[PDB]
This record gives C-alpha cells, sequence and structure tokens, in this order.
C-alpha cells in the first residue's frame, strides 16, 4: 500500500526585489509586510500564516 | 493501493518587483502587504493565509 | 506498506533583495517584516507563522 | 513497513540582501524583522515562528 | 557636461529551468546551448556572444 | 565634466536550475553549455563570450 | 573632472543548481560546461570568456 | 580630477550546487567544467577566462 504524499511543498522559487525605499509606519494596530516561499502543514491544527490582527479600543 | 497526493503545492514561481518607493502607513487597524509563493494544507484545521482583521472601537 | 511523506518542505529558493533604504517604524502595535523560505509541520498543534497581533487599549 | 518522512525541511536556499541602510525603530510594541531559512516540526505542540505580539495598555 | 551612460546593462532577471532530462549530442560541428543574463560592450571591437560556427569538410 | 559610466554591468540575477539528468556528449567539434550572469567590456578588443568553434576536416 | 566608471561589473547573483546526475563526455574536441558570475575588462586586448575551440583533423 | 574606477569587479554572489553525481570523461581534447565568481582586468593584454582549446590530429 505504497502512498506518496507531497503536501504543503514549495520549490523552485526565485524572487527579485529592487526597491529604492521601502518604509512601514505603524501607529496602533498590526502590519505584516513581506512573505515569500512559506509552507505549512497542520494536523488537528489551525494554520494561520500572515495574520495582522489589530484591536484598537478605548 | 498506491495513491500519490500532490496537494497544497507551489513550484516554478519567479516574481520580479521593481518599485522606486513603497510605503505602508497604518493608523488603527491592520495591513497585510506582500505575499508570494505561499502554500498550506490543514486537516481538522482552519487555514487563513493573509487575514488583516481590524477592530476599531470606543 | 512503504509510505513516503514529503510535507512542509521548501527547497530551491533564491531571493535577491536590493534596497537602498528600508525602515520599519513602530509605535504601539506589532510589525512582522521579512520572512523567506520558512517551513512548518505540526501535529495536534496550531501553526502560526507570521502573526503581528496588536492590542492598543486604554 | 519502511516509511520515509521528510517533514519541516528546508534545503537549497540562497538569499542576497544588499541594503544601504536598514533601521527598525520601536516604541511600545514588538517588531520581528528578518527571518530566512527557518524550519520547525512539533508533535502535541503549537508552532509559532515569527510572532510579534504587542499589548499597549493604560 | 555631465553625461550618464547606462549601456550593455542587464539587471533584474530571474529564470527558472525545470527539466527532467536535457541532453546535447554533438558529432562534427558546434553547439551553444544555454545563455542567460549576458552583457557586453565593445569599442573598436566585434562582439559575438553565442556563435556556434561549424566547418565540416573533407 | 562629471561623467558616470555603467557599462557591461549585470546585477540582480537569480536563476534556479532543477534538472534530473543533464548530459553533454561530444564527438569531434565543440560544445558550450551553460553560461549565466556573464559580463564584458573591451576597448580596442574583440569580445566573444560563448563561441563553440568547430573544424572537422580530413 | 570627476568621472566614475562601473564597467565589467557583476553583483547580486544567486544561482541554485539541483541536478541528480550531470555528465560531460568528450571524445575529440572541446567542452565548456558551467560558467556563472564571470566578469572581464580588457584594454588593447581581446576578451574571450567561454570559447570551446575544436580542431579535428587527419 | 578625482576618478573612481570599479572595473572587472564581482561581489555579492551565492551559488548552491546540489549534485548527486557529476562526472567529466575526457578522451582526446579539453574540458572546462565549473567556473563561478571569476574576475579579470588586463591592459595591453588578451583575457581568456575559460578556453578549452582542443587539437586532435594524425
Ligand atoms: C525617489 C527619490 C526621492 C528623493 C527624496 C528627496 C527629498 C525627500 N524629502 N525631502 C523633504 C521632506 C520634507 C520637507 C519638509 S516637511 O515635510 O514639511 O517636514 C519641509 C521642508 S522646507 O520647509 O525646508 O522647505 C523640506 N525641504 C522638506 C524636504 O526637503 C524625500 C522624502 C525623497 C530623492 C531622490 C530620489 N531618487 N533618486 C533617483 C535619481 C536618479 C536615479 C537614476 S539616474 O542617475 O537619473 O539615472 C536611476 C535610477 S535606477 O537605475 O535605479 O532606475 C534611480 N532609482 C534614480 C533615483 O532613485
Ligand atoms: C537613497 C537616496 C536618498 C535621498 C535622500 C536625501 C535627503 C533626505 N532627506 N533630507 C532632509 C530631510 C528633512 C529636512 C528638513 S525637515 O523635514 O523639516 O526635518 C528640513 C531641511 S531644511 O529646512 O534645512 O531645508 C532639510 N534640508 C531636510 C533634508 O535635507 C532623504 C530622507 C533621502 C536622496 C537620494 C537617494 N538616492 N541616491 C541616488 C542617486 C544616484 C544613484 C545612481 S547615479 O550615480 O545617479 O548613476 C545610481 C544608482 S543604482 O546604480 O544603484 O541604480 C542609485 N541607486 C543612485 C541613488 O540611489
Ligand atoms: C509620525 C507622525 C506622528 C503623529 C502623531 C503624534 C502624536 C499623536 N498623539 N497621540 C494621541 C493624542 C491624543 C489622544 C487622545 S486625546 O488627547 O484625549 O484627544 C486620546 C487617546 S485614547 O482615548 O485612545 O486613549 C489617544 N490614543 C490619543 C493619542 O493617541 C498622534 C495620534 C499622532 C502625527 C503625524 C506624524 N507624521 N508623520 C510624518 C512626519 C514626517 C514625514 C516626512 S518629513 O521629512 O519629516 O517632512 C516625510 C514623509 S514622506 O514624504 O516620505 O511621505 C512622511 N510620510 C512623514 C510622516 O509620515
Ligand atoms: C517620531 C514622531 C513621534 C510622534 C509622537 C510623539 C509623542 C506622542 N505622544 N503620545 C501621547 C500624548 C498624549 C496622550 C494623552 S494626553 O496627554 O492626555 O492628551 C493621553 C493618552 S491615553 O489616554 O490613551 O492614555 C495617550 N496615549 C497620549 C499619547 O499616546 C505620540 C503619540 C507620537 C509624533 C510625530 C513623530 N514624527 N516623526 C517624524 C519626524 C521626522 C521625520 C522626518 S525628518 O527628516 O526629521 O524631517 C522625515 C520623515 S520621511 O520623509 O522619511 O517620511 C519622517 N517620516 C519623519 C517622522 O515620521
Ligand atoms: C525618536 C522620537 C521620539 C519621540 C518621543 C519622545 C517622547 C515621547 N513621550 N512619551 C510620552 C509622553 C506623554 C505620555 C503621557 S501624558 O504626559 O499624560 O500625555 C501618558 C502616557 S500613558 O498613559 O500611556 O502612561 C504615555 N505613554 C506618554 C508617553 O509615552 C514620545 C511619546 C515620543 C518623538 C519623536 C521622535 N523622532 N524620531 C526621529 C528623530 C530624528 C530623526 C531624524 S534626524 O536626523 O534627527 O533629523 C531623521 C529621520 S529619517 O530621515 O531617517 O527618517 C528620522 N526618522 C528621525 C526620527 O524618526
Ligand atoms: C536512461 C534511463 C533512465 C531512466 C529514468 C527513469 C525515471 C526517471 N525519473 N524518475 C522519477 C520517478 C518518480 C518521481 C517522482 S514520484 O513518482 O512522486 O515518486 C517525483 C519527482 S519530483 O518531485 O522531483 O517532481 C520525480 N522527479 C520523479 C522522477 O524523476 C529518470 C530520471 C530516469 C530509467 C532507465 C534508463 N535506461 N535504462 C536502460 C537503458 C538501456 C537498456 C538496454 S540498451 O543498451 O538500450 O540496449 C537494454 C536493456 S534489456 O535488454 O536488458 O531489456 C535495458 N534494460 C536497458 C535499460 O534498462
Ligand atoms: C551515438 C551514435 C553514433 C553513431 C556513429 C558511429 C560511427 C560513425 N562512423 N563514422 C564514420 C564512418 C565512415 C566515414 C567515412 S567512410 O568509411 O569512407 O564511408 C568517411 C568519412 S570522411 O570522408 O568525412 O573522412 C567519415 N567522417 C566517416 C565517419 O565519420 C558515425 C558517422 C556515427 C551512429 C548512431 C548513434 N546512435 N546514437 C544513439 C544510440 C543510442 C540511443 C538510445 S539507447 O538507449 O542506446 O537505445 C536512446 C536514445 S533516445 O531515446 O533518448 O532518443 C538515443 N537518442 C540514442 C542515440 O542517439
Ligand atoms: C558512443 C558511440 C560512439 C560511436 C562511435 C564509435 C566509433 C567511431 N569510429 N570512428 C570512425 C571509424 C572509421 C573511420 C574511417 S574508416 O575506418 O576508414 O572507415 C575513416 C575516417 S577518416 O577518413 O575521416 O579519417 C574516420 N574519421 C573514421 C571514424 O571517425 C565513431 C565515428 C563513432 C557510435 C555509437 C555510439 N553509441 N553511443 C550510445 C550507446 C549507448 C547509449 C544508450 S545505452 O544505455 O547504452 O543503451 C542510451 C542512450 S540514450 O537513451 O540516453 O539516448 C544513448 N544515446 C546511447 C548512445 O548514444
Ligand atoms: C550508474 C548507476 C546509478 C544508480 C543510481 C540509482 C539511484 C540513484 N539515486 N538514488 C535515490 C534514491 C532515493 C532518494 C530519495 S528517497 O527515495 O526519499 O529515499 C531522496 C532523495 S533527495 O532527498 O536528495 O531528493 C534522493 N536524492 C534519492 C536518490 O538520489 C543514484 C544517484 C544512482 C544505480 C545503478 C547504477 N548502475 N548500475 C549498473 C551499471 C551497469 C551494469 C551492467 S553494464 O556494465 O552496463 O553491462 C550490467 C549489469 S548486470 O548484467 O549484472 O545485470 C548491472 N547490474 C549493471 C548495473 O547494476
Ligand atoms: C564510451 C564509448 C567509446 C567508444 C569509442 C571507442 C573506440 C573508438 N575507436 N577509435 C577509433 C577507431 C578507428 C579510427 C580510425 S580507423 O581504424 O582507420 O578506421 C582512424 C582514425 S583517424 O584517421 O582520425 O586517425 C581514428 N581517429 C579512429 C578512432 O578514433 C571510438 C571512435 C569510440 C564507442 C562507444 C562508447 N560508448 N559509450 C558509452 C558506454 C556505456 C554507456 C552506458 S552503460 O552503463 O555502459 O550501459 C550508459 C549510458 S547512459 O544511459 O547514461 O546514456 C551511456 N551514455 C554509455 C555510453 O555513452
Ligand atoms: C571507456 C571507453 C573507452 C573506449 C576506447 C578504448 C580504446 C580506444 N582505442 N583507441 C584507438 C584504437 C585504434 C586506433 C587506430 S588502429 O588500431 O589502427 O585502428 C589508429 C588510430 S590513428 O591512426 O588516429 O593514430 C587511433 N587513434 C586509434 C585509437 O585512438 C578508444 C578510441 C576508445 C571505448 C569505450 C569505452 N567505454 N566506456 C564505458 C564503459 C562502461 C560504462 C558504464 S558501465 O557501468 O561499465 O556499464 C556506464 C556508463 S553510463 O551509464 O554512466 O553512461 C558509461 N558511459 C560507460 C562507458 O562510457
Amino acid at each position: 500500500v505504497g502512498s506518496k504524499t507531497k503536501e504543503g511543498v514549495v520549490h523552485g522559487v526565485a524572487t527579485v526585489a529592487e526597491k529604492t525605499k521601502e518604509q512601514v509606519t505603524n501607529v496602533g494596530g498590526a502590519v505584516v509586510t513581506g512573505v515569500t516561499a512559506v509552507a505549512q502543514k497542520t494536523v488537528e491544527g489551525a494554520g494561520s500564516i500572515a495574520a495582522a490582527t489589530g484591536f484598537v479600543k478605548k
């Protein structure tokens, strides 16, 4: 019962970022800026890769 | 009972970002800016890759 | 019962960041800026790779 | 019952960061700036790789 | 008399070759197979980048 | 008389070769297989980057 | 008379070769297989970077 | 008369070769297999970086 399982895989990626200026200003919240070539696999779990989750209150 | 399973896979990607200026200003909330070549596979789970989830209140 | 399992894998990545200036200013919250070639696999667990999770209150 | 298990693996990565100036200013919160070629595998555990988790209060 | 001169330049390239098998058989001649991101600039010269130049005779 | 001269330049390149098998068989000639990120600048000269130049005779 | 001269330059390169098998068989000629990130600048000279130059005779 | 001269330069290179088997068989000729991050600058000279130059005769 031979079973192969290629899951949550990422291969053969090539990004090129040319940026003269890159700022992230944050006042009161969350920021999630740059993600590249990210992989995940959960079992009885909750995956949440890029989750900027803000709560401003008073 | 040989079963192959190629799931949640990402391969052969090539992005090129040329940006003279890139700003993200945040006041009170959330931001999720740049995601590229991201993969996921959950089992009994809730996947949520890029979720900027704000709550401004008073 | 020979089973192979290639899960949560990341291979063959090549990023190139050319940036003249890159600032992250943070006042009251969270920031998660640069992630590249990150992998994960949980079992009875909750994976959460890049999670800037802010709570501004009073 | 020969089972191979390549999980949470990261191989063949080559990043190149050219940055003339890179600042991270933090006032009251959290910051998580640069992650590259990071791998994880938990069993009965909660993986959380890059989690800038802020709580500003009064 | 300020003169800028961006000549013979190549920047921001990202190729991705996925090939299961790649053969080059040569019997009597020339072959020039793979060129990528190549640049040149001659002055009183003859540029000739990829020149497979065969002469079969008797 | 300030003159800048960016010539014969190559920057920001990222190739990714995934090849299961790659053979070059040569019998009587020339072969020039893999060139990547190559640069040149001659003055009173003849540039010739990849030149497989065969002469089969008798 | 301030003159800058960025010539024959190569910077910011990142190649990734994954090859299960790579053979070069040569019988009677020349072979030039793998060149990467090579730079040159001649003055009263003849540049010739990858030149497999065969002469089979009798 | 301040003149800067960045010529024949190579910087910021990162190659990664993963090869299960790599053979070069040579019978009667020349072979030039692996060159990476090579630089040159001649004045009244002839540069010739990778030149497999064969002469089979009788
Ligand atoms: C993209 C880019 C931006 C800037 C630059 C310049 C100024 C600046 N802000 N300045 C401020 C700000 C505020 C001021 C304020 S306030 O806001 O009220 O507080 C007040 C006052 S005042 O009351 O005293 O009047 C000021 N004076 C303020 C002020 O001066 C900022 C933010 C940015 C400069 C240069 C620039 N880019 N340069 C170029 C220029 C050339 C580039 C060239 S080339 O040489 O032309 O071939 C090529 C290339 S490429 O090959 O890579 O494509 C480039 N990328 C080139 C390039 O990027
Ligand atoms: C990367 C880069 C940054 C900037 C730049 C310049 C200034 C600056 N802010 N300055 C400020 C700020 C505030 C001031 C204020 S305030 O706001 O009230 O506080 C007041 C006053 S005042 O009342 O006294 O008037 C000021 N004077 C203020 C002021 O001066 C900042 C923030 C940034 C300019 C240029 C620049 N890039 N340069 C170039 C320029 C050239 C580049 C060239 S080339 O030589 O042209 O060929 C090539 C290449 S490439 O090969 O890599 O493509 C480049 N990348 C080049 C390049 O990047
Ligand atoms: C950077 C920057 C910041 C602010 C700023 C400063 C103070 C401030 N006050 N905070 C308050 C105050 C009161 C609060 C009160 S109250 O008193 O009862 O009313 C209550 C409550 S509560 O109930 O929630 O408890 C609060 N939370 C209150 C509160 O948070 C706040 C809110 C903000 C403002 C402006 C600012 N400017 N940023 C700059 C500044 C400069 C920039 C420049 S320069 O070179 O300097 O010219 C250039 C450039 S660009 O050309 O590149 O785009 C920029 N983008 C620049 C830039 O972005
Ligand atoms: C950097 C910077 C910071 C701020 C700043 C300063 C103070 C400040 N005060 N905080 C307060 C105060 C009071 C609070 C009160 S109260 O007293 O009862 O009213 C109550 C309450 S509560 O009830 O919630 O408990 C609060 N939370 C209060 C509170 O949070 C805060 C909130 C913020 C403001 C501005 C600022 N400027 N930054 C600059 C400054 C300069 C920048 C320049 S330059 O070169 O210098 O020209 C350039 C550039 S750019 O071209 O590259 O974009 C910039 N972006 C620059 C820039 O961003
Ligand atoms: C760096 C920097 C800092 C601040 C700054 C300073 C003090 C300050 N005061 N704190 C307060 C005060 C009161 C609080 C009060 S209250 O009194 O009841 O109201 C209550 C409460 S509470 O209820 O929460 O307990 C608080 N937490 C309060 C509080 O935190 C705060 C909040 C902030 C401000 C500005 C600032 N500037 N930064 C600089 C400064 C300079 C920068 C320069 S320069 O070369 O110097 O020109 C250049 C450049 S760039 O060109 O490269 O972008 C910059 N970015 C520069 C830059 O970013
Ligand atoms: C020359 C030659 C080549 C091969 C052969 C077969 C398969 C193969 N690839 N294998 C696979 C397979 C699976 C892959 C999987 S999976 O399915 O999920 O697990 C995934 C992935 S991936 O994740 O990376 O996408 C892969 N890349 C996989 C993959 O590459 C490769 C690269 C090469 C096989 C044989 C071969 N030549 N054999 C010869 C050759 C000659 C033979 C000759 S003769 O000399 O020509 O007369 C005679 C005789 S006989 O008379 O005795 O019958 C023979 N038996 C001869 C003979 O056997
Ligand atoms: C690889 C291969 C080679 C040849 C082959 C062998 C000998 C040969 N003889 N040479 C002669 C002979 C005489 C000359 C004469 S004469 O005697 O007066 O007439 C004169 C003159 S002259 O006047 O110019 O001086 C000559 N030059 C003469 C000359 O050059 C020559 C010319 C060629 C033949 C076939 C051959 N097969 N190749 C293979 C062989 C096998 C291949 C296989 S397998 O696994 O092995 O089954 C598979 C596969 S694939 O499925 O992947 O496509 C392949 N492609 C395979 C493959 O390509
Ligand atoms: C590898 C291979 C080589 C040749 C081969 C062998 C001998 C040979 N003889 N040369 C001669 C001979 C005589 C000359 C004469 S004469 O005696 O007066 O007539 C005169 C003159 S002259 O007047 O010009 O001076 C000459 N030049 C002569 C000459 O050049 C030559 C030219 C070539 C032939 C075949 C060959 N087989 N290779 C194989 C063999 C096997 C291959 C296999 S396998 O696994 O083994 O099944 C598989 C595969 S694939 O599936 O991957 O494609 C292959 N491609 C395989 C493959 O390519
Ligand atoms: C020349 C030759 C080569 C090989 C051979 C077979 C497999 C192989 N690779 N192995 C694997 C396998 C698994 C990998 C796995 S896994 O599955 O998850 O565990 C993972 C990974 S990864 O993580 O790095 O991606 C791998 N890289 C794995 C991998 O590389 C390599 C590199 C090479 C085998 C044999 C061989 N030649 N053998 C010959 C060769 C010739 C033989 C000849 S003859 O001279 O040609 O006439 C005759 C005869 S006979 O008459 O007695 O039958 C023979 N038996 C001959 C013979 O046996
Ligand atoms: C490797 C290999 C070699 C040859 C081979 C052997 C001898 C040979 N004879 N030479 C001659 C002879 C006579 C000359 C004459 S004459 O006598 O007057 O006619 C004249 C003249 S002259 O006038 O120029 O002076 C000459 N030059 C002559 C000449 O050069 C020559 C020419 C060639 C042949 C085949 C060969 N096979 N190679 C193999 C062999 C095996 C391969 C195998 S295996 O595992 O072993 O099954 C597998 C595989 S693969 O699956 O991975 O593709 C392969 N590719 C294999 C492979 O490539
Ligand atoms: C390794 C190998 C070598 C040769 C081979 C052997 C002898 C030979 N003889 N040379 C001659 C002879 C006579 C000359 C004469 S004459 O006597 O008057 O006729 C005249 C003249 S002249 O007038 O020009 O002066 C000459 N030049 C002559 C000449 O050059 C030559 C030329 C070549 C042949 C085959 C060979 N086999 N190699 C193998 C062998 C095995 C390979 C195997 S295995 O595991 O062993 O199965 C596998 C594999 S693979 O799967 O990985 O591809 C392989 N590729 C293998 C492989 O390549």
